[PDB]
């Protein structure tokens, strides 16, 4: 049996209790909240939670700023939108954020082809940050998911075991990698062996198929993938991050869940 | 049952057009898809090359500035001019054909800028006169225009087989064939093995890499059921390399992908 969440979808309801309640029925596990929704509404969520039982398992994006940033100011800024993100996720009982190094800032496989920044240099700005929010981490009891983007969207981070470099050289304690199915799918060698050899630092996991689309409407191997998860004793989470493609996506959302169910 | 297997162009081999042949048939490669402007500028030491070496070219790719779907129209018309030039080279080396996308690297719904600056029409009506327009030097020459779907984040025109067939039948097109590309498939096909058989009638050409555009056998594409896929269908063309290289050797890894792929 797998803990089986999702972040929103733009046919949730919008008011927070109905939200969760809506969330809920559907058969979900848990919500993964947006940081700014989040911060900006703690005692709603915490009364959503409350009322319906539903938890919020995480967090993910909500700060203007990516912890690998190339202008200094954006990412210092970022962390500090970060922090005030963790101590609500303590707040709520959430467990920690999903962070990328970047997203959309920059790709070595599209135009403009040339970084303006050195490698060495993505590597110390992306480990300034984490060391800080190692701190942060510490003092909330929160943990930081390490996310790799595929290549596309990101050009620092792409595959599970460039996550675990920067947590392994920085000896970072509160900073776990968060593996993303449709990420992986384009990035990874094999991808249960990767969840496999990372099963030490694995703490949390997006799903979508292989197209970014509702779970089942692609081929990626979920059943494979959640037995990769079972033989290893994953404690955590799966969270849809992605898209929907239907003409009914409420309904098509609901029949996703239920395939996966049997997965 | 066996495929024909060919490859394009890669750093490690030798520059000199005939020591190239040599070299792609001894590895074991059974064709060559070529730059278009290195096809173009070379025709006849192209030509001497597929004699002495009996490898032929089977295809063009690259080699034009300006897309078929181009944002600036004088670049759509000038790729056109000389995507005209290289499919006139390829009659005359005996290939069948130029691979086009509808465009690369110009614009992806997927990463900022998030707004396109043409609506989905224009979009349509740019391919959709650069193909016509094609169609009929095609029909000159004998040989085809390939329509390759790429991913989302390189084109945000063309990503399905299906989006490619849409062209294809909606303007009625008699020398424009689709060209499936198995990394860029993995990402945006519901099925893979049933986008390539639901398109048996307009699958002209295919492209081969693994999910991570690597080496085939690098990563965790399952080659041998999609060759079963085109075997059952009839598939008569050749696959083709187009992608990276990961590896410390990699001619070796090159080699090793290859005699692997035999047994696929
Ligand atoms: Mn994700
Ligand atoms: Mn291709």
């Amino acid at each position: 049996k797998m803990k089986i969440g999702t972040q929103n979808q733009a046919f949730f309801p919008e008011n927070i209790l109905e939200k969760f309640r809506y969330i809920k029925e559907m058969g979900f596990d848990g919500f993964e909240i947006d940081g700014k929704l989040l911060v900006n509404n703690i005692e709603e969520v915490k009364a959503a939670i409350k009322e319906t039982g539903l938890p919020v398992t995480t967090a993910c994006g909500g700060y203007d700023g990516w912890i690998g940033d190339f202008i200094e100011e954006r990412r210092l800024n970022g962390l500090k939108q970060i922090e005030r993100i963790l101590e609500a996720l303590a707040e709520v009982g959430g467990k920690g954020i999903v962070v990328p190094a970047a997203w959309g800032m920059f790709t070595f496989r599209l135009p403009p082809m040339t970084s303006p920044r050195s490698l060495d240099g993505d590597r110390k700005m992306v480990s300034d940050s984490l060391r800080v929010l190692e701190q942060v981490a510490a003092r909330t009891g929160t943990v930081v998911y390490l996310e790799p983007l595929n290549r596309y969207q990101d050009h620092m981070i792409n595959t599970l075991a460039d996550a675990r470099r920067y947590i392994v050289e920085n000896d970072l304690k509160h900073v776990q990698i968060i593996g993303d199915f449709y990420h992986m799918n384009i990035e990874e060698d094999n991808l249960a062996q990767a969840l496999h050899d990372n099963r030490d630092l694995l703490g949390h996991v997006h799903i979508a198929d292989n197209h970014r689309y509702q779970p089942g409407s692609g081929t990626l191997d979920f059943h494979a993938l959640f037995e990769q998860l079972r033989a290893d004793n994953y404690q955590g989470y799966v969270v849809y991050e992605g898209r929907i493609r239907a003409e009914d996506p409420a309904q098509a959302y609901r029949d996703s869940l239920a395939w996966l169910r049997t997965c």
